[PDB]
């Protein structure tokens, strides 16, 4: 890709037995992006997060609503089902999820970097 991109690490939360995220998503090759508020088109199948818990593990990772993620621990997540969207966020095996994203803001870190 060309757009910049952050890494953002999150340990779920935890409650009994469940791993939690904290943070939820819309989107999907298999929805219609409509229902999402933060698809630029209706061609825009990507996932976005669609909810931020506050003061949760998200949140503080710097996890923001209208998030595009590109990545979930290694597994590309631009061309995928809701489904398995969902299913990469919430391994069980896995207490930390490793969101690569991205946003409109994060595109001038770039001009920054050139001065």
């Amino acid at each position: 890709v060309t757009a910049v991109v952050q890494r953002v690490e999150i340990h779920k939360l935890r409650q009994g037995e469940n791993l939690i995220l904290g943070f939820s998503i819309g989107g999907g090759i298999d929805q219609d992006p409509s229902q999402n508020p933060f698809s630029e088109d209706k061609t825009d199948k990507g996932i976005y997060v669609t909810r931020v818990s506050e003061g949760g593990p998200a949140e503080i990772a710097g996890l923001q609503i209208g998030d595009k993620i590109m990545q979930v621990n290694g597994w590309d997540m631009t061309m995928v089902t809701h489904d398995q969207a969902r299913k990469r966020l919430t391994k069980r095996s896995e207490e930390v999820v490793r969101l690569l994203v991205t946003r409109q803001s994060l595109q001038k870190a770039v001009q920054q970097s050139m001065l």
